[PDB]
C-alpha cells in the first residue's frame, strides 16, 4: 500500500572526516519486500575526497530489507512519517564515525538527510590513505530497546595489501510514530560497490539485506 514492491529514494549527505567538509547527492531505486536496492551517488561538495568511500557506503536504507511473515517490520511500518537512526562506527586503529539520518516519505519516495562525522583517523592509516577495498559480508543483530529498534555488528574492510580493517557499528532506529517492535533477530547484509569513476566522485552501490531468525 504505502510501502510499494518497486520505490525510489533520494540521499542528501553532509558531512567532514578529519575536518574535510564534503556534501553527496544521490538517488536509488530498490524492491523493499526482495531486499535489494541500488543508489547513484555523486560529490558535489569538497570533491575528490580524501579518505576512503568504504566508510560512507553503510549510510546511503532499511526500508529495503526482507523480512519474513513472523518478523515484524518495524521500519517499514514506521511510514509514510518514517523514522531516524543514529549510528557509531569505532575503527580498530581508533577512527570513529557518528552518523544522524532522518528518512521520510514524500511524492511517493523515500527522502533521506544523512549528517556524518569521521574524526581521529590516523593519516597513515587504510582510511586517509584510501587502501580499503569494500566490506566483507555481515549480520547485524537486532533487538528492541527502550521503545526503539537497536542494532549491533562487526564488520570488516578487505584492504589492497590483503589484509582485514576491522570495525564495531552500534545503530540505534526510532519510528517517528508508535509502530510494533520485533524481537531479536539477524539482518544478513551484502553492500558492494558495483562502479566508480577514477577518483570516487561517482559511485554505484548495491546492497542485498535480509532478516533472518538468531
Amino acid at each position: 500500500a504505502i510501502i510499494k514492491e518497486f520505490m525510489r529514494f533520494k540521499v542528501h549527505m553532509e558531512g567532514s572526516v578529519n575536518g574535510h567538509e564534503f556534501e553527496i547527492e544521490g538517488e536509488g531505486e530498490g524492491r523493499p519486500y526482495e531486499g535489494t536496492q541500488t543508489a547513484k551517488l555523486k560529490v558535489t561538495k569538497g570533491g575528490p575526497l580524501p579518505f576512503a568511500w568504504d566508510i560512507l557506503s553503510p549510510q546511503f536504507s532499511k526500508a529495503y530489507v526482507k523480512h519474513p511473515a513472523d518478523i515484524p517490520d518495524y521500519l517499514k511500518l514506521s511510514f509514510p512519517e518514517g523514522f531516524k537512526w543514529e549510528r557509531v562506527m569505532n575503527f580498530e586503529d581508533g577512527g570513529v564515525v557518528t552518523v544522524t539520518q532522518d528518512s521520510s516519505l514524500q511524492d511517493g519516495e523515500f527522502i533521506y538527510k544523512v549528517k556524518l562525522r569521521g574524526t581521529n583517523f590516523p593519516s597513515d592509516g587504510p582510511v586517509m590513505q584510501k587502501k580499503t577495498m569494500g566490506w566483507v559480508a555481515s549480520s547485524e543483530r537486532m533487538y528492541p530497546e527502550d521503545g526503539a529498534l537497536k542494532g549491533e555488528s562487526k564488520q570488516r574492510l578487505k584492504l589492497k595489501d590483503g589484509g582485514h580493517y576491522d570495525a564495531e557499528f552500534w545503530t540505534t532506529y526510532k519510528a517517528k510514530k508508535p509502530v510494533q517492535l520485533p524481537g531479536a533477530y539477524n539482518v544478513n547484509i551484502k553492500l558492494d560497490i558495483t562502479s566508480h569513476n577514477e577518483d570516487y566522485t561517482i559511485v554505484e552501490q548495491y546492497e542485498r539485506a535480509e532478516g533472518r531468525h538468531s
